[PDB]
């Protein structure tokens, strides 16, 4: 019993970080066999990347300008490319620690855990959701470039996330491993902004699922929906729409609970316009949307 | 920016979780050099839990009924005792993974992480608090018995509690690594209840200096209170008191915002009365107490291990 925001113990990641140097600018690397990952910017200055090129700072870069430290080692480079946003430093040791691993891009709605670090050392984990947006909303400072986002599902490391820069708003912007931006990023100094976030709504179902499996019923009621007008009532409080491939995914929670999926979008609607009125869902005044319905069996089974 | 619940990186820890089997009963111990650490109760059977003789169970034991798996090595046990509710079992190997460590009492209102195992194999890192009334909120399964909590001051892990049970709330309850229960609870299968639980002042006093280190403002106000008329709103609302111990501790984030802890005081006692409005503090809608003063601090400045 109980339910709590997890993150997947962080020590096959920990083994990974390395700190990467670059003139005056210092961020983490993930150091995977003879390579080591890091954000590309690591080659800028705080001047040179309002309108940075990348494949004119790297072409007069040297394998010697880049300092990679792995503990109180250093590391050498002995070769240099650049994958999109990922600059990719080919090093003379294999990491022994090395895990099982993979590199997945996620989708907007998925969970990860995040290993933040500061000069190549750990300084904390926790668990963050890709919002519909394509931001994170993290806990960051001045240095985490480089930290990662990961899954560890039985055994294997799958790497989905490696963090480069904060937003205006406080929230952050990064990368798959492959070096392709979540959202419409750019990795310059230029005014972005992250776009209206959304409530994910599928997670919420999810996380309601969780609390009627802890014993809690109270927000339940005899109502149903049709999918269309629990989506017309969805956009109207800034909630994602929910496609019949949610109501797929939500079929095994809905079995083992005995509550149809469109039951749970009617009670869904009814909290929407009623608020808690004092009440608590597993501990929170508020709907939660950090959860996938993969996380809640995980968890809960 | 940002402000999550974050838990200390679990690694140094992940290297000492093995799994413990007794008979049909298998949880987890944590391997420390060369012994195991697990709860007593691994030696319990059907009536065996109820009415529990721990010293006359034990002396019927040998060293070859406990199985020890560490991967997918099995450790072979070569003595055992027993110190209060934790059975140390001496195993012929030293753990080459055993970090710097310490086993440390913690007091209600501190936090620590916490690594969920079943069968020895760590699953999840969460962070949570020891609350008032000596339970912790955690999230625990069958087979979850004998996971560690513990934080992490510079590269020295300091084991806080080992996890024995549930209570009929969802709650849990577990002792420190020298065995000792936290709160009033024993290691049987029998009538125990979780007393009333109060919030952590201290932790949301914290929480609501993370939240204007973060650009949240919109709760502050000009006003300031004592101590004594802080403490007598505090207790009408099952608000654990304020000691001036709590304020000194306060002090470093007092100073980086300017506003003084018994200004910020004031701020919680209009909360308590008030409500939020409809309005947020850090994405919550209730007052979050499981942040002490110096996980604020350690997150809002970047703190490695
Ligand atoms: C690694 C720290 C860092 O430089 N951060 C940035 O956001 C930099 C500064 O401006 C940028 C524009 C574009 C890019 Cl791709 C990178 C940066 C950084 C990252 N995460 C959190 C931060 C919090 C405060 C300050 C800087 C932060
Ligand atoms: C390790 C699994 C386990 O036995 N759990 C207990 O709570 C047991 C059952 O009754 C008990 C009475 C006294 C003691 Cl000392 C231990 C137990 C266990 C532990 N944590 C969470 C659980 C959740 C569901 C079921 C069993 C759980």
């Amino acid at each position: 019993s109980g339910f709590r925001k997890m993150a997947f113990p962080s020590g096959k990641v920990e083994g990974c970080m390395v700190q990467v140097t670059c003139g005056t600018t210092t961020l983490n690397g993930l150091w995977l066999d003879d390579v080591v990952y890091c954000p590309r910017h690591v080659i800028c200055t705080s001047e040179d990347m309002l309108n940075p090129n990348y494949e004119d700072l790297l072409i007069r870069k040297s394998n010697h300008n880049f300092l990679v430290q792995a503990g109180n080692v250093q590391l050498r480079v002995i070769g240099h490319s650049m994958q999109n946003c990922v600059l990719k430093l080919k090093v003379d040791t294999a990491n022994p620690k090395t895990p099982k691993y993979k590199f997945v891009r996620i989708q907007p709605g998925q969970t990860f855990s995040v290993l933040a670090c500061y000069n190549g050392s750990p300084s904390g984990v926790y668990q963050c959701a890709m919002r519909p947006n394509f931001t994170i909303k993290g806990s960051f400072l001045n240095g985490s470039c480089g930290s990662v986002g990961f899954n560890i599902d039985y055994d294997c490391v799958s790497f989905c996330y490696m963090h480069h820069m904060e937003l205006p708003t406080g929230v952050h912007a990064g990368t798959d491993l492959e070096g392709n931006f979540y959202g419409p990023f750019v990795d310059r100094q230029t005014a972005q902004a992250a776009g209206t976030d959304t409530t994910i709504t599928v997670n919420v179902l999810a996380w309601l699922y969780a609390a009627v499996i802890n014993g809690d019923r109270w927000f339940l009621n005899r109502f149903t929906t049709t999918l269309n007008d629990f989506n017309l009532v969805a956009m109207k409080y800034n909630y994602e729409p929910l496609t019949q491939d949610h109501v797929d995914i939500l079929g095994p929670l809905s079995a083992q609970t005995g509550i149809a999926v469109l039951d749970m979008c009617a009670s869904l609607k009814e909290l929407l316009q009623n608020g808690m009125n004092g009440r608590t869902i597993l501990g929170s005044a508020l709907l939660e949307d950090e959860f996938t319905p993969f996380d809640v069996v995980r968890q809960c089974s």
